């Protein structure tokens, strides 16, 4: 396994504005490539806040995502999305509740990557 910080942002349905869950995320993430295989690997903050998330290529296929690690005490989850090089965009739907500011909502977002996931090597 070899692998390259990659920057993205996360941007709003339907504009390239920053989307809130780009704050969510930390930056830089990271793409690994492992037997003929790629990951965006990526951390998600406040893990707890996030009930479900589901990532899409393109093409609107749904891409594997595993957990890496789930860190409680720091409320972060590691992640891996399966993607391949010259991956540029993804969409990703999400529900999102945060019980302390009785906040209970469903999203839908696309995260941008800075450049084409590359390849490795
Ligand atoms: C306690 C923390 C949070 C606060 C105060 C908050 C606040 C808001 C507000 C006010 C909006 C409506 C649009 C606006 O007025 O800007 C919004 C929408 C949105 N939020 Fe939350 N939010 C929080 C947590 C999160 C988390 C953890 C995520 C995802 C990881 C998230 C993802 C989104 C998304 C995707 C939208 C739709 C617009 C966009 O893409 O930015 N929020 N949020």
């Amino acid at each position: 396994a070899t692998s390259q910080p990659i920057n993205f942002q996360v941007q709003k349905d339907g504009s390239s504005e920053k989307s809130h869950m780009d704050d969510y995320m930390q930056h830089p993430g990271k793409v690994i490539k492992q037997n003929n295989k790629y990951y965006f690997q990526t951390v998600l903050n406040n893990a707890s806040f996030w009930k479900e998330y589901k990532f899409y290529n393109a093409n609107n296929q749904e891409l594997a995502t595993t957990v890496v690690n789930d860190n409680k005490k720091a409320d972060t989850r590691t992640i891996n999305v399966a993607v391949e090089p010259g991956y540029k965009s993804l969409t990703t739907k999400v529900h999102i509740v945060v019980p302390q500011i009785n906040y209970n909502h469903r999203y839908t977002t696309h995260l941008e990557f800075e450049k084409a996931i590359p390849t490795l090597a």
